[PDB]
C-alpha cells in the first residue's frame, strides 16, 4: 500500500518541476524586458537629447 | 452413537470455512478500494491542483 501510495507523490514533484518551468520561462522575457528598460533610463539620463528623444 | 454425531461437527466446520472464504473475497476488494481512496486522498491534499482535478 505504501509502494502504491508513492506514484502520487511522484506525480505532485513532476508537477511542481513543469510550474516552475514555466515560471522560469516568463521570466526570461522579465529580465530582458528590465535590462532594455535600464537601457532606457540610461540614455534618457543624459541631457543632451532634445525633448523628442526624450518622449 | 457418539462417532456417528461427528459428521455435523464437519458439517458445521467447514461451513465456517466457506463463510469466512466468502468474507476474505469482500475483503480483498474492500483493501483495493481503500488504497486507491488513500491515492485519491493523497492527490487532493496537493494545493496545486485546480478546482476541476479536486472535483
Amino acid at each position: 500500500a505504501t509502494a502504491s501510495s508513492l506514484n502520487s507523490v511522484k506525480d505532485s514533484l513532476q508537477r511542481g518541476q513543469s510550474t516552475i518551468d514555466v515560471a522560469l520561462a516568463a521570466g526570461d522575457t522579465i529580465t530582458d524586458l528590465l535590462t532594455k528598460m535600464k537601457e532606457k533610463a540610461l540614455a534618457a539620463s543624459d541631457t543632451s537629447l532634445n525633448t523628442a528623444s526624450f518622449n
